[PDB]
């Protein structure tokens, strides 16, 4: 045995089986090795009561990794790569746009694009639901409120998925290459929607970013990256939770049962959706001093990666946590799949509400979701995606 042979057999991150189901690997890992040191130098934190108490410390610095990330360094000029004080500046500037009472304006655009998909259908007709219900939707839907050109979810949707491979713990040969040519084009076409917007502007969030940068509260460069950001992720994770939810509701017709017939328990089906299967599992941080965690000395800098899939089944927080409840009790209801911290995501309450309105208008219409084959999915070890859920609905 060698330390790569044993970390092979515990996380073996480019296995087709780990990718298409990691948790049996989590739970193992949880059990025996909550702290584990990968020979690259990266520790993996799996517990939940480590991941929620240490990752949101305010040693833990976000801005070594993105910086380092070649295409994916633009991320260092937004709030996910940046430590507070500036931080906090870079937050308001979305934050403001996204509060409850503004969201239900925006995700009436989630509503009518897919009120319109449903009102076109014939009886018994396939819905492609990854991109009819989950992609364009939520992509346009972001597109309105920055007031940019709406059009192009599709070929956004190929660049991301194309910029996604190189955040994989073991990318491919080439995996940094494609996404150089994914953020080229997504460089691109925001230059020139930005050069647009500055002849004619408009009063959406992307035009509240360029006047941020203006007045001096954030950079140029800042504002840029914030808009290429929100812009091309506006699709992608939250696609995935409706896509998720969609199988879910097929696979157990009963909890779309429950959906359908009690409102009050929408939100905690949704949580336990989104406890179940996280589109991101993991985040890094790198610690500004040295942290004890699990009994093991971390050194300042070193790479940890907290493990979201996993501590999302601990069973010392969650009882038989691989099987879908919506009624656990208040201490048990929560998650991390966004995230905790300064760096909690700032897409939620737009996310939360982007699926209850998708699933409130299939419920609205329909009582069952049928698949109308298996799925076709493409997940790595860092992120989860779908590329084909044909259903039927009835
Ligand atoms: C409208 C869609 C979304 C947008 C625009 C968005 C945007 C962002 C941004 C800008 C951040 C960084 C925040 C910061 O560093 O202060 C973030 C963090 C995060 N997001 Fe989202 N997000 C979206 C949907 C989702 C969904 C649906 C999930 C999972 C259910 C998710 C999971 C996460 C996680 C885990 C983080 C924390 C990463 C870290 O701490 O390093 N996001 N998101």
């Amino acid at each position: 045995m060698t330390a790569a042979s044993i970390d092979r057999e515990l996380v073996p991150w480019s296995d087709p089986e780990f990718r298409n189901n990691p948790y049996p690997w989590y739970r193992r890992l949880q059990q025996d090795h909550p702290v584990h040191k990968l020979e690259d130098g990266t520790y993996l934190v799996s517990r939940y009561a480590d991941v929620s108490h240490f990752a949101k410390l305010p040693i833990m610095s976000v801005e070594p990794g993105w910086a380092d990330a070649g295409p994916w360094a633009v991320a260092s000029d937004t709030a996910l790569g940046s430590d507070p004080p500036h931080h906090t500046v870079l937050r308001r500037q979305t934050n403001k746009w996204f509060t409850p009472k503004l969201v239900d304006g925006w995700v009436r655009t989630t509503r009518e694009l897919v009120g319109d998909l449903l009102d076109g259908v014939e009886a018994g007709q396939v819905i492609e639901a990854r991109r009819d219900l989950a992609v364009v939707p939520t992509h346009v839907t972001m597109a309105r409120v920055l007031q940019l050109p709406e059009d192009d979810a599709d070929a956004v949707m190929e660049a991301m998925f194309e910029a996604m491979l190189m955040q994989s713990a073991e990318p491919a040969d080439g995996d940094v290459d494609r996404a150089a040519v994914a953020f080229g084009y997504l460089s691109a076409r925001v230059a020139e929607m930005l050069e647009d917007k500055r002849v004619n502007p408009g009063d959406g969030l992307a035009d509240s970013l360029l006047d941020a940068a203006r007045a001096g509260e954030i950079t140029e460069s800042e504002a840029i990256a914030t808009i290429l950001v929100f812009y091309a992720v506006g699709h992608m994770a939250i696609g995935y939770l409706i896509a998720s939810g969609i199988e879910l509701f097929a696979r157990r017709p009963e909890v779309f049962t429950a959906f359908r017939n009690d409102e009050s328990a929408r939100a905690a089906i949704i949580n336990e959706m989104v406890r179940m299967d996280p589109p991101q599992l993991s985040f890094l941080r790198f610690p500004t001093e040295d942290v004890e965690i699990g009994g093991v000395l971390i050194e300042a800098g070193s790479p940890i990666r907290f493990m979201i899939g996993a501590a999302n089944r601990d069973p010392e927080v969650f009882d038989d946590p691989d099987v879908f409840d919506h009624t656990r009790p208040p201490a048990a209801s929560r998650n991390l799949s966004f995230g905790l911290g300064p760096h909690s995501c700032a897409g939620q309450i737009i996310s939360r509400a982007e699926a209850t309105t998708v699933f409130a208008v299939l419920a609205e219409r329909y009582e069952r979701i049928e698949l109308a084959e298996e799925p076709t999915v493409a997940h790595n070890d860092f992120a989860r995606r779908y590329r084909k859920l044909p259903i039927v609905l009835s």
